């Protein structure tokens, strides 16, 4: 997985969802009066409306990522072997990872509010059900001001400011930031010949400033390439050019089927790619097999409802036959 | 630019067109009775039908790439500083680079026929017009059997067999093939710990087999990554899954706006990406700002016409609004 | 700096000392009755004998590295910006970095004894003198069983087990170990063509298993290359062959004059390279301008003395003129 | 193998000899009146004196490398699979590779003279003897003005000017020079943060300008690292300091035993390293298990003799026991 934020007049938030198998992903709008029952903290009978992509395997919104009607985004990304969930601890707000996106997005309008809510968080090892055990995750949260990373590991709970608005998988966020130090020299412009003034070295290609940028599908490499591509991106401000650039950034680090074998020719690939406009409450997405951008606008629904609104995903290529 | 061939059940050919500006790109079908007048060789009054993307600046099909009705594809890719075009040479078929795609695709049904035709070729330095001087190019040709590369350089004209079905920009094709030797170790699977059996190294990410793959936008790096991604692609045999995979291969080496500065913030970027089905005569394309695949089917036209059939390219985002 | 341990039959310990200027580096034997006065802990009037290279100040053995007569080695390596030394803390053994090598090597026969001693350590910010402020350092300690790394940073004091027996400069040791995970594929043997079974890739060179190994002079790169070179080294048990291999490992990551400019053509270079036999108490060294190995054997001195025994370093080329 | 030139005040020439097994390598001075009998060209009964290292299994000087009394150096380096030797060709100077160093160094005082002599050369496939078939080689020649590379391949005989004064093994020299283009950015100084002006990236190590420099033992990697290390080496004030720097350049790309397995634990390693002072006719050398520099001075011999003067190499560690 790769999650990013991007600014181009509006502020966008979204992710590549990378896994082996598609589990009936749907776009789900949770309206304001859909009751959230939490196992160990107080219920939210009335809360902010949410739109995101969820696993369509329950009548509870099991979100992989989502934004709320106040412009706050949150995404859970695989963090296998690094994530550690805890026992219920007295004095803490004990929240299960499966409840965590509803818990935050339900009641926070900004990342600063999320920071205050997270001060007493303890992420607890309680499964949604026996049939559906917890995934090992870490989280990116973002609004129009800033983004943060939340990591619950064996040593504890850390909330990091994210100066680049990017997150992938393992290892911890502090290693990911540190590793960018190694790429300081990379550039969008042709470098000078610093190697030796005694010989002539030919600029035989454009793009030589970026040589050294890693192009493989591993977690650290995608973090570096997504960061360089996001930070150096240029768009145009209009919505369509803006989301175009966003999906180009995500394309840069997507995983193609066949290239990442996780054992026995079982391939990890980018099942979908999302781009959310935080100001307008629009969830846009592509899928591996549908290149066309599909848009679901949360504000076109009756957000005073109390039942989940589900949009099944367009998963076949939608071709414009021009003749 | 990056050009590739790919086989699933059908055979596909296409390219990323990477440059600073659009020369009014259009999809042009050249029907059979559109007369080709050649400056220094014999005319083709009747020939194979062709479909490709061209610069729409004249009532000649100035193709960047195309396929013909017999399943032969050809593409010209930037080769700046390496390309050399010649004086008229007696006893040769003297063909200008601007005429070259029409010359080959007009009269050859296969790459083997193209190989025979190319034995007598001399590419001459004749401009289409004063307003349109020649670009420095090299060419990939492909059919369902094989692909070749044509390069006219200062040392002469070389025709290479292309064992990977990929081409980018500079340098010469022999260096490009040779450089793949350096990447023999790359894998789709997790490597064994060969570094030392004395220590335990953790597989902290999937995709570690590919570490070493270059991710920058330079010509050689894109050649290596496109080759690795193409050769290790899997898809099912269906048309939509096949072209999905094809566009994913091209996405892997596309150039995002902002990332390749050739100047004072003059950006090289992937203006369009094409995929042609050689068996069906369908030209499919995406553009930088339209993620939806658009399809133009040469066989839906009256190929006995004698004038160019020109379709505008759909260049703005075609979004499916789901609510 | 790079410090390593290496086993043949005997156990060896040593380092490259990398800096801009050579001062009065000398080989100094501290005999058992040389009284160690400590600024905040109890004095050691009688202790283990030590041999190492020091800065050549009459009043005290200011060691860069050393071993003791019981086969325990310790080295201080530059750790600029990462090292943090503390205020005196009650209930701790408050030891200055300049006292640290004498403090450990004076009273510990093994790394296990050092581990117990270090449980109470607080490294305090007390200069040897006003004219000679503390350097920012971290430490490698080794005996014939194991090695550890000691790091005092802003977060606190950490003692790590060192599974590879290597240390360089910044960042923290945990990041250095983690980064080795990225090099699991590297091999002494020619890799298989894993890139694609569809094409023939030529083994045009020996040594291709190691491609990916970094060759620059930076701290992390030297850590990776020293580790790979040390762990894959082979040598016979005989002393001359063993220290030969050791100096070859150190040569692999040495810094050549001209290549590492730390500002206005001020060059960091490997001033000396040491190899200590822990079992035999011999300090062997080469210097940048003397390739011949020099040996100083601590057991040839009167270790019951109470005064420092100082040997100048042989700093100019000792050439065998053979004809 | 790696061969280099380096200038300090004097001009130096030398090489690492990398192979699996040491035979009877000897330092051999060929005096002026040792008759050179050539199988297919005119004999040189009187010629320039030569000193180099040879295979001491024959009464003829079978040099791996050498310099002559007029300051011209020549070295043969493994070129396996690339070297091609020819049939005797009428009108050419037909010289066997085993005769080639004597042929050039016998009669040329400069590289310019060698260039004229090489205009008619045809390197022929004639073994010295049945017990000793020809090795596949290419050659570096150097004097105080310049250096060249000689490569006889299937396509023919090519003499290149060598702008960097380095040579390794495969592939052809043109590819080796071209590949340097990929390293234009590398520097001896800390790079600017070109990655992004939006974030602060920490200079946590010196030597970061060189990141990207390859550190493995393959032929291309050693070519790049030797070139960068040689070109950015300082010059020095004395003979001793100068050859110290020279051996440091060679050390940078030496092959350590255990790291390069060409077989079933058959290790390629740097058996000897040479440094020749072209002005003084001194052959200096350091073997793998003798770190001390040994010097053999051609001018201390009677160069009017007619028989080879052969010195065994000092192959065991010469240690300075200082106490």
């Amino acid at each position: 997985c790769t999650a990013i934020t991007y600014v181009s007049k509006d502020h966008y938030f979204g992710r590549n969802f990378d896994y082996e198998i598609s589990y009936n992903e749907v776009v789900t709008i949770t309206p304001r009066n859909y009751k959230f029952s939490f196992r160990e903290v107080g219920n939210l009978d009335h809360h902010f409306a949410i739109i995101g992509i969820a696993a369509g395997i329950a009548d509870y919104p099991l979100y992989y990522d989502a934004i709320n009607e106040k412009g706050l985004g949150m995404a859970g990304l695989n963090f296998s072997g690094y994530a550690d969930y805890k026992k219920i601890e007295e004095g803490k707000e004990n929240v299960s990872p499966f409840e965590f996106i509803p818990w935050v997005l339900g009641q926070c309008s900004t990342v600063d509010e999320a920071k205050k809510l997270l001060k007493n968080l303890n992420l607890v090892n309680i499964n949604f059900s026996d049939e559906l055990p917890l995934s090992p995750l870490h989280w990116l949260l973002a609004d129009k001001e800033q983004s943060i990373v939340v990591e619950s590991t064996k040593e504890g709970l850390r909330v990091f400011d994210n100066p680049v608005g990017v997150l992938t998988n393992n290892p911890t966020f502090d290693y990911q930031l540190f590793n960018l130090n190694n790429y300081r020299v990379l550039s969008t412009r042709t470098p000078k010949n610093n190697f030796s003034d005694q010989i002539e070295l030919d600029i035989y290609s454009a793009g030589m400033g970026g040589i050294g940028l890693p192009g493989d599908l591993s977690s650290v490499s995608r973090f570096v390439k997504a960061t360089f591509t996001k930070l150096n991106s240029v768009s145009r401000s209009s919505e369509y050019e803006s989301i175009s650039q966003f999906f180009h950034i995500l394309s840069s680090v997507e995983q193609q089927k066949g290239l990442c074998d996780v054992g026995d020719e079982k391939y990890e690939y980018t099942i979908y790619s999302s781009c959310c406009n935080l100001e307008k409450g629009i969830y846009y997405y592509r899928t591996y097999d549908n290149s066309q951008i599909t848009a679901v606008d949360m504000n076109k629904e009756n957000l005073e409802k109390d039942s989940l609104i589900v949009y099944p995903m367009v998963e076949t290529q939608q071709i414009n036959y021009a003749n």
